[PDB]
C-alpha cells in the first residue's frame, strides 16, 4: 500500500492489541509519534530507497508466475538474484521471529526491535496488498500504464492508493480516519462481523503467510489484473465494484497484525 493503507492497517492493528503487546508497542516507539504506531508504519516505504536498507527492497512484494495465478513459496519467494526468503512472505517470518525474542531479551547487537515492529507492521500490511502478490514481468501492475478517471496512473497504484484516495474523496470528504472507522465498524458489526474468527485462525506463521499471498494472488487475478489492459481508462465500474475488496484487505490486514503481535508479545 501506498500511506493511507498502511495507516488505516496500523491504527486497525493497535486497537485491537491486548495489554502486554500495547505496552511493547508502546516502549517500543519513538517519543514523537505519542505512542501512534500508525504514523510509523510507512518508515519501511522511507527506507527502501536508502543505500543501507538496499536489501529491504525485495521483501515488500512477491513475484509470481505471468499468468499462472498461484503462489508457492519455495518456487516465489526469492529476490531477483535467487536469494531465499527474499520477499514479503519471508520477512513477515523474519520479524516476527524476531519479536518473539522481545520478551526474553536478546544479547544480539544487531536485532533491532524498533524496527523490527516498524517492518513486521508494514510488510503486513503489503502481503495483503492483491498487487503486491502479481505477475514478475509487470512488476505487479507497476508497468501497466493506464489512466484513472481524468489522471494518469498505473494498475499496481490503483491498489496502493487511487481507490482509496477516490473512495476517501467521494464519500468522506477526504478524511481517512472516518473511512478507517467505517472499515472499523463493519466488521465490529457489519458485514464481515460473521467472518472474524476465521480471519484470525490460519495456523503457524509460515501458514499465515502462506494463506496471506494466496489470497492475494488471487484477488490480484480475479480483481486486479481482470478486465483491465494498458493505456485504457478505468473509472465508475472498476471502482464500484473493487472498493470493497480493497477495504476488506486493510480491514484483513489490521486484523491479522493484531493477531501476530498479540501472540508474540503475550505469554
Ligand atoms: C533502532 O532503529 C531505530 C530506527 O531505525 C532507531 O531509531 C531512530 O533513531 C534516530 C536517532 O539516531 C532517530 O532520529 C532522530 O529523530 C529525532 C526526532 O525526529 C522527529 O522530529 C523532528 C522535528 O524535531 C523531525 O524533523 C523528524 O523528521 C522527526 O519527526 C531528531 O530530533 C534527531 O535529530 C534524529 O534525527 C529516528 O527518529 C529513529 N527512528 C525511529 C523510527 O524510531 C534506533 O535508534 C535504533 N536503536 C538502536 C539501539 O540502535
Ligand atoms: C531478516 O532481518 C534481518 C535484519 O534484522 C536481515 O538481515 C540483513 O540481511 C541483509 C541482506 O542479506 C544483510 O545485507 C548485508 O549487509 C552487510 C553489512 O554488514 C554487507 O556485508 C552486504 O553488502 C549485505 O548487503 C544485512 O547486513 C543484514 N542485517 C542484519 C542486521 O543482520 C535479513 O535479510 C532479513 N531477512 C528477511 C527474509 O526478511
Ligand atoms: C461497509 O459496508 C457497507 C455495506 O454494509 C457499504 O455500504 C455500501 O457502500 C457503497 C459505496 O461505498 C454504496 O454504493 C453507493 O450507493 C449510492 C446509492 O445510494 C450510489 O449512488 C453510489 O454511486 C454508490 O454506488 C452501497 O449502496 C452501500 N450498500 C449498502 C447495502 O448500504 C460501505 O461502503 C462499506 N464501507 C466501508 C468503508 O467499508
Ligand atoms: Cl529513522
Ligand atoms: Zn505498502
Ligand atoms: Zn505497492
Ligand atoms: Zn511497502
Amino acid at each position: 500500500w501506498s500511506k493511507e493503507g498502511h495507516v488505516m492497517t496500523c491504527r486497525i492493528a493497535q486497537g485491537l492489541l491486548n495489554d502486554e503487546a500495547a505496552h511493547a508497542v508502546k516502549m517500543l516507539l519513538p517519543e514523537y509519534v505519542n505512542g501512534d504506531l500508525s504514523a510509523l508504519c510507512v518508515w519501511p516505504d522511507q527506507v527502501r530507497h536508502w543505500y543501507k536498507y538496499k536489501w529491504t527492497s525485495p521483501l515488500h512484494f512477491i513475484d509470481t508466475p505471468d499468468k499462472a495465478c498461484n503462489f508457492d513459496y519455495e518456487r516465489d519467494c526469492h529476490d531477483q538474484h535467487g536469494v531465499k526468503d527474499m520477499c514479503v512472505a519471508g520477512a513477515i517470518q523474519n520479524f516476527t521471529t524476531q519479536l518473539s525474542h522481545y520478551r526474553e531479551g536478546t544479547s544480539d547487537r544487531r536485532y533491532n526491535m524498533t524496527e523490527a515492529l516498524l517492518f513486521l507492521s508494514h510488510f503486513m500490511g503489503d502481503i495483503h496488498q492483491p498487487m503486491h502478490v502479481g505477475f514478475t514481468s509487470d512488476a505487479g501492475g507497476n508497468s501497466i500504464d493506464l489512466r484513472w478517471f481524468r489522471h494518469k496512473s498505473n494498475l499496481h497504484h490503483v491498489w496502493d492508493r487511487e481507490i482509496i484516495l477516490t473512495a476517501a474523496k467521494d464519500y468522506y470528504a477526504k478524511d481517512i480516519n472516518l473511512l478507517e472507522e467505517d472499515i472499523e465498524g463493519n466488521f465490529t458489526d457489519g458485514i464481515w462481523s460473521d467472518d472474524l474468527a476465521s480471519w484470525r485462525e490460519c495456523g503457524n506463521v509460515f501458514s499465515c503467510v502462506n494463506k496471506f499471498a494466496t489470497e492475494s494472488i488471487n484477488i490480484a487475478c480475479k480483481w486486479g489484473y481482470k478486465g483491465v489492459e494498458a493505456g485504457e481508462t478505468l473509472s465508475d465500474d472498476y471502482f464500484n465494484s473493487r472498493l470493497p475488496i480493497v477495504m476488506k484487505r486493510v480491514a484483513q490486514g489490521g486484523i491479522r497484525l493484531a493477531m501476530l503481535l498479540n501472540n508474540v508479545f503475550g505469554a
